[PDB]
Order: C-alpha cells, then structure tokens, then sequence
C-alpha cells in the first residue's frame, strides 16, 4: 500500500502504533527514518533493493522504469505522523562503511556515500560531470534545456522523487549524477555557520551521505552553496567534512578533490 | 465552457474523505489534468484541461473583451489548492525540467526554448521601453503604478500571482507574444534567506518553477524584473537569474547590455 | 450603508466562506476590491464610497460630518474578517489603471490619478511645504497633537482604515486632500529589507494604495519619511518614485526634485 | 466603577464580540478609547478616569489613596481581553488633538497637553534635573529600589497599565507628575530598527501615549534613555522630538536643549 | 503550604481564571506577587516563604532540610500555569521599594535590600573572590560539578524556580547567600540586543529580581558573566549597575570597581567615570 | 524495563499530568531525572540504566548486545512526551555534583565524573588523538561513514537519545567510551550567539550533559569542533572549558593544552 498522506494523530494510541508508512511512529525493520532540515523522510530499504533487482532483471530497463514510476516513488516518502521527529532529537543517520561496498568514481575504491561537485554559476559543474560519462543524470530544480530530451536525463519534481529515483538507479549499479542540489541549498535554512551557510545544510549532506553508505551506493550531486566570497574556503571545508567525497570545479576542470576511499582519505588540488 | 470553480473553503488534512478529493476540491489527489507546483512557499495548481478549453475559446473570440467576460472561469486555470498543508508530501517541490525541439519560439532568436525569458535592470534601465520596442501582442500589467500605457487595449491589468499566470498562460497558449510588466511583486513577495547581493535565494527557485511550468505547457513568457541587488553583487545576482530560466536580457538606457538564451540548438550568448 | 462584520469568519465552513467580504466571507461583491498592505488585508467598497461621498458633499462641512459619521465610514475601507482571507490571492497587488479623463491639478495640470508622496527626512519641512500648496483639508494621522490640529481644515484619524476612508471620501467629494502623514505605514509595514534598510513591502504597499486611488479616479497626497540609511537615500527615493504616480523631494520646505506621471508623459524637475 | 474582564473573549462568537471592550468584546462604549503601544492593545475609560480622579482630589493624600484603590484603578487603563482585538484597526494610532483650553505650566506657561520626555544617556542626571523642577509626585517604574522610594511623594508601579492609570489619575487631579522612567518601554517595545538601532515602534508608542494625554487634556513628564548607538544619538533625539509635545536634553543635571509644542507655536532653546 | 498546580489553566473559562495563581488561575492572593524574567512568568508566595524560612531557621540540619522539603519548596517560587498569564500586565516589572529598616552587611554595613551582582569574564576569578568574602552558603546553578560541590557549604539546584526559592529561603533565614551563578539567566533571557550586544531583557530581568528581593527585605549576591563584546564592556557594565542594588567588577579575583545603593546613598570605588 | 510512551500526553488533563515522565505525564518517578539540551527535554532513568548496564556487563560483547537490545535502551534516555513538559522548570540545568568516590583514570588518575571534551578545528586530528588513547569503544554519531566504522569497537548511533543511552550504558559497564562526535549538538543547539558566533545554549547543553554524567558517576569523552569565527577561538575554547569537567585542545593529533577538574583540584597544562 502507498504511504499515507492523511496527517496521523500524535495523541491517539491506535494512530501512533501504525508504521511510518501508515501515518504512525513505529518503524518497520525495512524503514529508515531520517531528516533533511525540519523535513522528516523515510527510505524503505527492502522495497528499494527489490525494485532495483527487478529493474536489472527486466527485458528492457527503460520500459520497466516508465511502467513502475509510482511504485518507485513510494520508496522515499515524508511520514505523515504529526510531530514525527519528537522521539528522535538531533536525528542523524548511523555512519557505516565497508570495504565490500566501494565504487569506481575518480578513484577505484570510493566509499559508499555522497560525492558532491561544488562551484559557482560559471564553474562548469555540468560540463565536467558530462565528461565523467555518467549513465544517468537526474534533473531537479534546474531550467529545462536540450539536455532534458536525452533518454539518459530523468526529470524529477520534489526531494522525495529525486531521492527515490537516484537511489533506485544507483542500487541497480548505474553511475548516477544529480543536477542538482540547488533546491536543498535554497530550502534547508536556519542558523548560519562561520561561513554564512546554514549549518542544517551540512547536517543534511551527512544524513544523505550516510543513507547512501547504508544502502551501499554512491550518489554524485552538483551543488553551489552560494557562500560569501570571503568565507568560501571555510564553507568548502565544512562540505568536505560532511560527505564521502567532494570535487571543486572551475572552468569545467578540477581545482581540488578529496575522497574517503577504502584505503584512506586523499586530497588533491590544482589552482585555477 | 464548462470549467469547475476551485474550492476556496480550506480542506482538512486529518480527515480521510477530505484528503481523497481532487486538488480543485480541497484535497490532495491530483486529477490527470492537475499539476501541483510551488513558487516560494505558495502552492499552485495549473489545470491543463481548463487551460486548453479556455485557450480555444480565447482563440475563437478579442482578448480584452474575452478576459472581462471570463474572469471567473480563469480561476480554474491557475489556483492555490486549499487543502491544509498541501505541500506536506512534496518537500522542496520544483517542476520537472522538460524541453522539446517541437516547442520552440521566435523571441530574440528563432528557436528560443519554452520557458521564461526575463528582462533585467534597475529603476532607470528602461525595461518597459525596450520591451515595447520588441512589439509584443499583449502586455500584462502587474504590481506597477498606473500609467498612460494602461489605457491601451493591448494592456491587460491583473491583481495577484494566480490571475497573472492564468492570463499569461492563456494568451501564450492562444499564440500571443505576451510580456509581463512586471515581476516586481515576485521580487518583493518571495522572501527568505538572502544569498549574494541581499537577494532571497528562494527567488531563483521561484523563477525556475515558473520557467518549468511554461516549458511543460510548451509556451514562452517574457517578464521584466528588477531583483534589487546591492551594487557590489549585481553581476553575481544576474548570473544566478540566468542560471534559473530559459533566457535573460540585461537592459540599460532601453538597450541590450547582454543576452543569454537556451535555444533548440544550444546556449546563445551576446554582449 | 451597513457596517462590515467584525466577528472572525470561519475559513472551513462553506456557508461562512460563500458570504461577501463585508460579511466575513471570501466572495467579493461587484462593489468590493480586495487588496493588501503588508500582511493586512483591506477592502474598499465603491458603492459605500460614492453614496457617502454624496452625503459629505451635501453637508458642505467635512469636520462636523466626519465626527458624526465615524461609524458609517467603516463601510468604505475595512479589514475583511474572513480567516486567512488572502489565501486564494498570493502576491496580491492592485490592477494598474490610468485614464486621460481622470487627471488632477496638482503641481502640473494633468497629474494622473494615484498617490503623490512628499519625501524628506526629519526636519525637511514636508508639512510646511504642503501647507504652502494651500490644500483644502489635511488629514492628521500618527503625528503628535499641535496648534495646527485646532484648525477646522485639519481632520484627525486613528487607524489605517479610517485614514484611507476619510481621504478617499474627501478626494471623491473634490477636495485637495493632504495626509500628514504616512509615518505609521513606514513604521508598521516591515519585513525583508531592500537597499537603505527599507522594507520592500513598503514599496508594494505604496503601489497598492496608488492603484486603488487610480481605480477610483482620485489623487491623494501624503508626507512620508522612509528613514533610509544615509548612504542609500538616492536609491530609496528612486524605489519610491517607481512605486507611485508622483513624488516630490523636499528640503528646508523647498522642492529639491519632483517627478510626476502625467496624462502627457513622465515629468521630471530639479 | 467595576473591574475589567480578564477571561479571554471569543473573536468567533457574535454574542462575545458585541460586548464592550471592558467585558471582553470589540464594541467600544462611548467612554472607551482603544489604542496600542507596540503590539499591546490598551483601553482608557474616560468615565472611570473622571470618577476616580474626583475621589483622588477629595482625599488630598495620593500615597494612601493609591494603596487603598489599587483594584479600582484597573478600570482606568487596561488590556482589553477580546481575542485579536486590534484586527479591525490596523496601524492604530491616537487622533491628534490640541486645545488652547488645555495648556500647562511646564517649562513654558502654555505647554500643550501631551507627553514631555526628558532624554539623556548614562550619568546625564535626568532624575536630578527633574527633582529640581519640583514635581508633586514621581511615579517609579522599572527601576531598582533606591532611598528615593521611601519618600511619600514616590509612588511605585509594576506594569504599563498601572503606570499609565496612576499617571493619568494624578495629572487629571492637577498634580505635576514625573515618571521615572520609560526604561521598560525602551526595552519592551521591539521590532524593526531605524537609525541608531532604536525600534521605530518606540516612536509610534511615544506618539500614541502623547496623543492619549492630549485627548484627556493632561501633561505627563517622563525620563527616557532610548540607548541609541553613539553615531546616531542626534538622529534618534530628532525622531523623539518629532513624536511628542515636548523634549528636554539634559547633561550634568542642566538643560542642553529643549523643544516644546506650545499654545502659541513651537518653541526651541539651544 | 502545598506544591502549585502543574496542569495548564484555561484562559477562556471564567471558573478557571477566578482561581489563585498557584491553582492555575489569574487572581493573585494577597500573598502572591506575579513578575517575569523575559517571557517566563513567576510568582513568589510570601506566606510559603515566611512559613518555610521559619522552619529552616528552626532546623537542626539545614542540608537535610532542603532535600526533605523539596516538594513544599515548589510553593515558594513557581511558574503560574494559567494560559497567557501575563496578558493583563504588559511590560511587567516589580514595584521599586527601599527601607532603612531592611539593610545588610555586605561590602558596606548598610547595603539596601535587592540583588548584588559580581561581574567579570571567563577566568575573572568571580568564584575565588566570592569565596574570600566568606559567605555562609553558595547556591550552585548551571555550573559543572567541582570539588567545591563536596567540600564547601553549598546547595545544588536545577532550574530557575528552585534557585530563586532556595536563595530567598536562605536569605530570609539570615544566611549570607551567594549564587554561583546566573549563567543560565544570561544564556536563557534573549531578545532584542542593546547597543552592547546583550539582550535588554536581561537588564529588565535583573531589575525584576532585584525588586522582588527588595520587597522581601533580603539581599542576594550572584555571579554573572554577560558575555559582552570586548568593545562595549563598559556600556554593558553600566547598564547592569543601573539595574540592581549593587555591582562588583572582578578581575584576577580582585575588585576592579564597586557601586552600591546604601541606606545613606551611593557608595562606590574604582569607578572610571 | 518497558518502552517510554511516544503518544503525546495532554497538559490540560489532570489524569494525564499525574502519570510518570515515561508514561507521558509530569510526575517524575524516584528513578527519573528530567533535564534539557537546548529546547529538547530529556529524561534519564537510573533503574533502567543499572538494570540494562548489568545485562551488558554479563554479555561481554557490546556490539551484539546493543543490536539485540536496541528497543529496551529507549527506556534509559528518552524525550518525555508530555506536552510542554518543561513548563514548570524554566532554564533547567542539572544539579552540579562531585565525589572523591567517583573519579576516573583519563589523562590523570583522578579525573572527576562528567564530560571531557576534545576540541580542535578541521584537520586538528581529534579522532586520531582519541584513537591513540586506546579507548574500549567509540560511539559514532553525526559524522560521514569512514573506514573506521568497519571496526567491531565502533558503535554507530542515529539520534541524541540513542547516543547518550549507549554512552551511559557503556560507561556504567566500565568501558572507556569516546564519542565521535558532538558535531550534531553544535549544529542543532541554536539560539542567541555569544562571541565567535557560537550559540550560548551550546555551553549550557555541555554543562547539562556534564552534570548528568557526574550524577551517574561516569566519565564520557567527546570530540567537538564548535566552529567559532577565527578571531574568537581562544574565547570559545575558554567558555567550553568553563562548562565541563575537562578539555583537551588538539592540533596535528597532539595535545597543545589540557585542563581538568580532578579530585585534588584543577589541573592545567600551563602547570
């Protein structure tokens, strides 16, 4: 059954006993509750692995994908229990890493998690990403362009669809790039850190990173945190401290790169 | 034309029967014709069937007369869905980016993609004067003080965001070159955390959402905008605007300073 | 002419929502125009305005008429009391309108209908310059009482709705009316600031008031001190000029600059 | 004279809303004046004021009278408890008034009714200069206890309503009353800041208090330190002078400058 | 004497509103004083205070007295639970009072009743200077546990109401009581900042606490670090001095300056102005 | 040992308010201690802690024990679900306590019970220095996954209550436990900033956690980067030292300074 969209009562014992999917507080063994800013989210990891295996097994993955877009959307959802995060203050996602879940991205053994590609509007993030020959590009919160006509570009509307689609394809062993996390930068607000960027963005990036790590996948996402010019280095350090990997691009070329690999953390750099 | 009147009574988000209703009826269940989106924290719905039906009646009519007679019916084209907390299942909702070589437009270049083209500049930039020199078919007037220009039959006055967007989408669908003077109320009304230049970053997301709803509907809208950036960060704010829409023209002294367009044959840059 | 409802109207009851704006619902009558200043919803009723302006013309004594009809004029401009009344009209402005047949003799012979603002800092002499333009009536709002208030031609008001109703009634009755001042609009319409630290909601409020005057074919004149930071005065004054039918900058009770949208185009002086 | 309602009044029930402001509704009695200081709604009842001031005059012993009548003075100035009581009166100020028949002997023989504020930073000696003007009573509000509070002529008050009721009663009873001080108004009336980091709502509050005093034909004198940033003190003092009937700047317990709205026009010194 | 209501009282029900402040209503008994610190409403009950302070004076074991009577002590200072309880008293301060009949031997022989604050930055030596003044008891609030908590005459407290009730009981029982410290008041009383960077609500809170002490004829001593920016320390310290009966500025566990409102006038030293 | 209620408890119903904190009311049982971090109310139950710590001691395999008892440990530290539960305890801290009978061998032989924080900026090597102190278990919280998470001696946690319950259970079971890190406390405990732009509520939260550990006679060690502005690092570190039982400043995975509240007085690296 589809996740409930009716708001679940937080004062009724019968409502609260139901699963997160069904508007209650009780997580099923397949459900992982997490948060991005004040937004609660659930990923159904077991439904995710099953849908990805079905996609891989299908006669035509492109046809299967179109035919099952609603089932896929149900993999990541906002649980609708009222005040659902009330029992889990300062909710992050359990940090995990395995030498048995590494990925060929920039280095042969990148840990599972999130790799962000950072730079301003003239950085050439999309150009550099296209040159890394990904299998699919998830297009989110960006203006429509000729690139969207490609079969390998998948358009999504909200955060839950973006995550459901990207996690599905990454689980199915596609190299997934998300263009972009613009709406996360714009939407995840609150107290700013010494760089001028909301600290809830760093916590959100670690939450998304650790959901990818738990699911043994790698997601690559473009992001422009729009730091003030005097604090760019601090903001970029805070982003690197939140995720499995980070590439800074300028003129569609790598300025710096840092990755948490199966054999240790590495750092590279080349001034523009 | 038979179009429903969207509900204005607030719909309950805790009652299963209310939530099961369509977006036009105060619930959460989108009909095949309904597209839910957001501009800032404002939820909106465009109804594709009300749009195609009413655009056909507009084509068959005299826009000024038609819009006066059908003012009540156009509320069905773009409306705020009145379900309580309607965006709760769709956090950070944008509009799916789309483009087609079969939906291109003759504006500045022969093959401008569907979307939004913004004309940018400060108070003395001459945005209105440059726009009038591009000889549009209709100018929608929104959020600006009354001027002699408002007496013209080709100027249609609107009051809120939903009326502005419904009139614009209907005219563009009916093949009119429509210009909006202006998006001042979007600059003033879409608030939140500021990025560079002191401009709310939610404005850039708002522009992308409007751009992509136009792209989905295969139309091009043109709009004047003054983002009121601080003087030291104008170039950065204008770059952020260009990164949000199908096209942007920077005007000064009612002349083009620079122009950038997403066309069917790639990105075009001038100036 | 009846009093608008002050009981809050339910936004979840269909019978309450179907009612007119004056009756606590959402349905505008043909005579009602819903608009907003900041987060404050307002309605002007064109029929209450025309009917009561005729009663004011018949009295030929504004000072006495306004004291006696304090209750009735609430029908002309009021806050509609439907809960969340602006929910169907996001980013609500007022339709821009102008006509060569609704022009006014103020500074130029053919000033468009709308709002003319007189701008300057504390000590600029806005009141003194205004008095020298020999208006017929001065509406006194949000200013400390002074000897000027004893004059029969000074009409005191308390809130925004009374100020606007009195102003629109006097202007419709063909009086040259000046409002001293829009201090409370500067102080009360706040939110995200643009340059100078002035709330951009103030510019939207001035355009909304301007366009209601334009729709009603009247001209209102108001003194305003936006209290911009000293480094951004020129920018704030340009933003104010971009919001209304006309603007006069005063210093030492003399014109520094003036810009007007007239029936024959934009006029700039100084 | 009866106690105002303290139960919150429903804003959605017609029977509750029809009640007077003292009874938790929205309908002002002829004796009630609704006004606001910041977001705080207030009512002054003219009949409770005139009745109780006559009782105070008859006692000829303010210190004793105020202790015995503490409960009754709640009727003079109170917060009306109707829910969302200011909803029909956005940006509510108080009608500016002046009369040559209500002038006062304070610094000049014909000071208009209103509020006179005494300004100065720390160590200015606002209290020392004020005590040298030989007031009849000093109301003590929001200040730490001092040997001065032992004096029979010092009357301690706790909140804004008690301070205003005691002040209006004493002034109506023809006492020269000084308020030490408006510190809690500076601290409590918050919002968007103007120059100097001073909330512009403070200027509107001072004009509202000034105009209530002017309507009631009394003069109140109050010490205030708006705590402006050092670079903008002159601008903040200009904004205060523009908000009230009179203002004195003190240093070393001496007058540095003074400006008053008098029955014969504005008077300026230094 | 009994613990106050913790059930929230209705503000729309006439019967609930008619009840005393301790019983969840709005009607102050003659023994109740309503005041506020920031947005926190508080009530001190003079009868619970006088009754329990007399019991503390008579106690053969004061340390056990505080633990044994912890439930009754909630009656002395409490948050009244009427909904929107401050609605009829906007900008509520506490009536300023002073008496030559209620003076105290602290730094000077005739300190007025009120609050004396000891001010200084992190590492100023406020605790060390206070301990050198040989107080009878130290209330420990919002500070990390230290050897002091086991070795000296001290009483550990958890929240603002317990801190104030314990302080008022000890001072009424004629103890020289010091509070280490008011850091949770500095951290918790927020809002619009003064030209100093410090919330002006902190100054109003200090005057409210000062005047409750003055009304009850007691003197409380408290350490405070307002955490002013370095360029505005002098302004913040002046605003604090203008809010209370006395203030001592300490640096390197020594008096830098002191100002006190005494029964015979202001007594001060080391002042830069 | 039963699960605390997650249904929100009424604050206007006398029967609901009379219930224990675990059961959604306001009445603390003799075993319950109510405290707060920021606006977050918390309860530690001393009987759930001693009962489950005894079960953990008996298992002698923390990783396996924590997987099997994940539901039970919710009784040790939980958010009480009574509505407005902190309403009778404004500015709630935790009673400061110390005892010569509850000292710990950490850096010095007699460190008082409480919290010891390890501070340093990005690249300071806090985790590396901590690992070199050979702790028995490292709790991993609010940090990106790393090769270190593969170790059996690393236990991953998700929220503040799980982090504190796991830490208190391990310390009560006589494990030297280190927490990597308090990054989510730095991000999550917001409000008015003091010097360096650090929220002063962070200092109060560190004292509350310190004093809960002191009351329970345990020592917890945690890494923290308070992310002060560069000009006020020294002041922020002094404010942190003033809030807890001990603090170590690390740079290049080496001690630059250390201060500890010991059973025999304050110990400083300045000596």
């Amino acid at each position: 059954a589809a996740p409930a969209v009716v708001e679940g009562s937080s004062t009724n014992a019968a409502a609260v006993k139901k699963s997160l999917r069904d508007g209650g507080m009780t997580a099923l063994p397949s459900e992982i509750l997490f948060a991005v800013g004040s937004i609660p989210l659930v990923v159904d990891k077991d439904a995710l692995s099953t849908l990805a295996a079905a996609l891989v097994a299908s006669d035509d993955p492109s046809t299967w994908f179109v035919a099952n877009r609603e089932l896929i959307r149900a993999v990541v959802f906002v649980p609708q229990q009222n005040n659902v995060l009330r029992a889990t203050p300062l909710l992050s996602v359990r940090p995990v890493a395995s030498l048995s879940s590494v990925h060929n991205w920039q280095v042969r053994n990148h840990l599972s998690g999130l790799h962000v590609v950072v730079g301003g509007t003239g950085a050439g993030k999309s150009k550099w990403l296209n040159a890394q020959t990904p299998d699919v590009t998830i297009r989110w919160g960006e203006p429509g362009e000729t690139f969207d006509m490609e079969e390998s570009s998948i358009a999504v509307a909200d955060l839950t669809e973006m995550l459901a689609v990207a996690l599905l394809l990454a689980t199915a062993d596609y190299r997934v790039v998300i263009d972009s996390f613009r709406n996360l930068v714009f939407g995840i607000t609150g107290a700013a850190g010494p760089g001028g960027v909301s600290v809830a963005l760093y916590a959100a990036l670690t939450s998304l990173n650790n959901i990818c790590a738990e699911l043994g996948v790698l997601l690559v996402a473009a992001i422009n945190p729009m730091s003030s010019d005097d604090k760019v280095s601090l903001v970029y350090n805070n982003i690197a401290a939140s995720v499995a990997g980070m590439t800074v691009v300028n003129n569609a070329a790598v300025v710096s790169q840092t990755i948490r690999s199966g054999t240790g953390r590495i750092f590279s750099g080349e001034p523009a």
